[PDB]
């Protein structure tokens, strides 16, 4: 055969941990590229952020030459990658047990040792969510790709000569938008110093689900609470009025405590609104039990008019504090 | 033996990455065929829909080829996978972290280079669920397969000759409707040119589960605030059965929110209608209020009248409006 | 030693890939039995049965010939799977992404060539669940053993000669009937047939967790509203009363919801007599309505007590309809 | 050097199969001891108790043989056992799909032929729990080990010499009670026999956990229930009362049947309880509806009183028949 | 090559299980350090604390020396852990069911046998949680390092010689304080002897979730309870009020019970006030029942006002026990 004979004399003292260089001084520039190509999840449980993306990775070889003119052309083989030589690069934040590299099976080599492996991997990633805007939030994701082995004195992590990777993948769950990637020297010592590689996937929420199973609701509850005041504390039903709002805001709590995760860097304003209609129950439930324990002058019905007043600018207020966000 | 004078006479020097070619600049017809036997779930939680599939492969092979008639006929010969040459063929949209195969570890191999991979998976696809017609909805689920290794210059990626796959898999929990596969050219990049096979899988929705847990109570709960506002004010159970309302509607949010997914491109019309009664409660809770505010002329019945009239007109039309999709 | 002599002169030129028989023409009669030891779960929220059982094969060899008489007895030998052929027997229907093996390192050799490897696996199968007379059911589970590699023109997937497998596996949540397994020969296609073996498992639920969770409180559910119209309507609570139903009903709902899975042929007679106590609370809450918009001639005793009488004939006759399962 | 010297002489010709024996009908004593350190958890959602154990095995040795004095001593030999003879003994009821073996990849040798692999597994195993006396169960685990491949004709599986494992490993979840293992020789058929070990690990409850979800609000709605008929029937909230705690015990049958799994031999006593809190709710119910409606002379406070009084000597019997487990 | 030349007389007779050690009776230092980066989680669901984590390794050889003089430099090579001596340190309590390591496949060397491979791992830890403290706890986690399998006579597992990890790794769930970590001897029995190393890493608590979702609803049920005995027991809504409290503190229990998991050595903080606000409830209805049925001189009115101040020196004193932790 023509491949089968190039590849009884490519591999004859091929070991899959010698480093390909010429000199011992002397390093490989194993560049690099993500791409995500699809945002699968992003977890709030445990800050997970599952995307699918290719992991390019482009190094040169020293012992991977060979002519082409007396070998019939062939300048692209497939070499799997159990048989090469393999950089140790790996997301710096992984929240799977073991590193896993869907079609990782096989890697293009050209004719002057030009290596493209690109393998794709279901990366869970560990991002910071500043949870303050949430649900309306801009919270960028950081991807980092690094070696923990060997260092800038073997190989150099940079990035791609053309970095083409200005893409907006457009999702029915989120908007994201891809940031050109840096490269930062991260060091384990003062001594030695190893490379590093971030990437940017800022993500916008777009859905309408957290306006209809929270907002909603809670804006809802606070509209009676605002129409609460009105009844007359003779008719027995402004006690009933609040308890039943009382357990309407523990439904909201129930549901806000079920969905929203364990992981708080700060309050979010739903759950600051949670707390104001419930602050609202129990401030117009003491002022109902202070009416119907005056009524047993009527000067109740003034209290009341203020009292709706006062809650009508504070609630007026709150919402367009609220409505910055969107 | 036989077999064994064979298998001794075959696989001299033959590795798992040569690909089977005789001119370099010729390609191979790497034929495929997608079989969905039984689709086993589909969750919208992470848009996955797993399916149990058959993937025939056959590619025709060079090096694969023996005279029957001096080996006493033995035209057929099962041979592992780990022995012979394999695609790269996989899921374009992949859940699970690694592709699992389940029986891939024999094949057949003809007397011609025949080889007839057929290995079975549990595929788990991801597929955009268009959700605004939920849960009465047709939302088609599509499968690819492709090399992302190889191109169209090492391996040609088509149809089956013969492409007699337009079953129906009549299931107890959806109505499975086969697709005729088609073939479409994906690009890397604009100067390499790949293969791909996209398959079809169209899921109609036919269980009563949704109607039972979802529709049955909301319009329950639309026909109790229809018969709400016949009360009179002054008994005092008015704003009672309101927030009784409120609590019920609050107990079906609990189970849509615990149901639906966060995937949300378009409202489900459930989802509006349980604004529609929500927003009944409210508009017709300020109603009780100021009747009951006012009765403390008897000017309230032919309001209450015409408020019930308003609402019968509006719940019937919201009502043949959902019936149109059932 | 005596086992290595005889172990260096048995595998000399033995693969794990070549199918052990003379004449090409002929095949093996690989035999099969399924015991069932344990069934570990049965959850239908999609469609798996968690079984523990012994897939005990047999199977002539015609390699694996030894006379004992120069060996010092030595009529069996421990030989592990991973130097001896084996068939590629599976389950048809199976739930795990990789088909699982606990204990299938080691199979005992007979001196005639009988093979008699037994592993014990953790099957995971698919059963159709005729969910109609849910929970008192008694639908069985099939499990098929076959191979999809090779056909009947090499191996014939035959009975057990000694079918001694009659046994009932008493356990504390189901009742396991045993069925004596049958074969059928699975077609590929027109020109080509398989083989294939069906073994049956007959669940009776025995268990008093369904009664206890879902058939009591609907019960007294339904005797409440049964009891429900004898209040007055002028006492104003018997919307309040109604309202609880409501709310009481609904949570019954959430606990089904949350329990009954999504897979449905048919509803369930637990799940229609729950909507049938909301459909009665919708009718009594009619009827309070309208018997307190009336009472603003006292004819509404007569109406109360009629509508009693023809709740008590309904509700009879459904919990006897329901009887007949128990 | 030293080891590496010994190490090229006693793995010469060792297969990791071969039985290590001298006469075939001679057996090996391979003795066994199970010590389990921590117990992880107990989850009855599918009979799972999970453990952190030692394996210790011990079996004589004919191949590894070697005089110390010759080799400057070196009296022991680290060798994992992936170049060693190792039995099949497993867990008879396993729950994970494969098994598991923490830090099996060594195992001490003797000069004497003394293997002594202690390998720690989390062993997932299968016991029957006695749920009649849930939560203050005294339900005992039971492990088994033995070999399903080799019978007694080939290895022994006996007790240690030593078994001082009489230890109690007192936890913050349970009492550990260790049980003195036995032996069993468990037959497949009538003509083979095999062998197997028994070990014991009772489990004492002693958390307050269950006693303040469960066993605090049954009692507390059980007192409520004990003071409610004492409200006359023209205050128009007895019917409200009862109502609230039809939705107060819906609430706890929801936990309950959240929380205790489906697997029932018997109904527990705090769900009998539940359920005479219930049958209790409605028969008061029915009380208080014949009285509201027998109230449109007075002789409903002297059957209410006796109503209480015989509520009253039935509750404190069942809570002196509960109180009987603590 | 020159790195090639070196390796190719490096691992002449090297296998994966010789000690290197030149004298059976010498030990090997093998050093070690633990740097957690990152606590990914804690639930106590089953005591599993998941980290992210450098085990830094580091021991003298004795095979791999050369003389870097004759090789062009090279002082430091790249060699995986599959062609080297491996200790076997492990997580004394490990959760997962095998040992994870996450490029674990590099380990560098030096010219003095200075084996330096440092592994990073998702550690799964247990610890005693105090959760009498819970939530603004203090409970430190111990991470213990050792071997198993060989002892002090093999290995002496000792700290690093530069202890220079008194980091703080301040998160947004929780603070990390470092312990500097100290070495224990455990024993395996009296005879023999082994090593280990235990680091600690204290959590405190800093979120506001926990103040959120458990804390202010209970504080403002407490404050419902305060305000609850005001109200007239003529108004027909006292006992309504108290069965609303009721249902409230039964929605917080079953929030409490879904969060909070089954181990228990300590009923919580938080779990004891909801038995306070539960305990208030059925007195203070049990004093409605009696005040209703005394209704039926107006004594009540004192009564209710000291029942009012004793409830309020005991919710103060209450809170402020509680205050002490915050
Ligand atoms: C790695 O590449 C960057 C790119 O500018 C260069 O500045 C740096 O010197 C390189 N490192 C080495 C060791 O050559
Ligand atoms: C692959 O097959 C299609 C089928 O028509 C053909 O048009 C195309 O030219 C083929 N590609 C190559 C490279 O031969
Ligand atoms: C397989 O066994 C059945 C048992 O009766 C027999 O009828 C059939 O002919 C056999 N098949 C072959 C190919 O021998
Ligand atoms: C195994 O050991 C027991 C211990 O008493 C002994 O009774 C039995 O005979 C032994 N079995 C064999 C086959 O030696
Ligand atoms: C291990 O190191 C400690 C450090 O002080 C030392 O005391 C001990 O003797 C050493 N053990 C051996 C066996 O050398």
């Amino acid at each position: 055969a023509d491949e089968k004979r190039l590849l009884k004399c490519i591999l004859h003292d091929y070991d899959t941990a010698i480093r390909p260089v010429q000199n011992v001084s002397d390093v490989v520039n194993v560049a690099l590229e993500v791409t995500v190509v699809k945002v699968i999840d992003l977890d709030e449980k445990e800050h997970v952020l599952t995307t699918n993306g290719w992991i390019y990775h482009e190094w040169n070889d020293f012992q991977l030459k060979w002519n082409p003119s007396d070998y019939s052309g062939l300048k692209k083989i497939r070499i799997p990658v159990d048989r090469i030589w393999t950089p140790d690069i790996v997301l710096f934040n992984n929240a799977d047990e073991s590193y896993r590299y869907v079609v990782d099976k096989l890697a293009v080599v050209y004719y002057t040792g030009k290596v493209m492996w690109v393998p794709h991997a279901r990366l869970r990633s560990f991002c910071v969510l500043d949870l303050s805007r949430f649900p309306f939030d801009s919270q960028m994701c950081t991807l980092v790709f690094g070696s923990w082995t060997h260092d800038v004195s073997s190989v150099n992590v940079t990035l791609r000569n053309q970095s083409k990777v200005q893409y907006m993948i457009d999702g029915k769950e989120w908007q994201v938008t891809s940031v050109q990637p840096k490269r930062y020297q991260w060091t384990y010592n003062s001594n030695e110093n190893y490379a590093g590689i971030i990437t940017g996937i800022k993500l916008k929420r777009t859905s309408i689900y957290y306006q209809y199973v929270f907002i909603m609701p809670t804006v809802l509850l606070a509209f009676l609470t605002l129409l609460m005041p009105f009844i007359p504390p003779l008719g027995k039903e402004r006690i009933t009025y609040g308890i039943g709002l009382v357990l309407g805001c523990t439904l909201l709590l129930m549901m806000l405590s079920d969905r929203m995760p364990t992981e708080l860097g700060n309050v979010p304003v739903v759950a600051a609104y949670l707390a104001y209609v419930f602050v609202m129950v129990a401030i117009n439930l003491l002022f109902a039990i202070m009416a119907i324990n005056m009524s047993m002058q009527q000067l109740t019905r003034v209290i009341d008019r203020l009292l709706f007043g006062s809650f009508l600018v504070l609630t007026v207020v709150i919402t367009i504090s609220m409505y910055a966000h969107y």
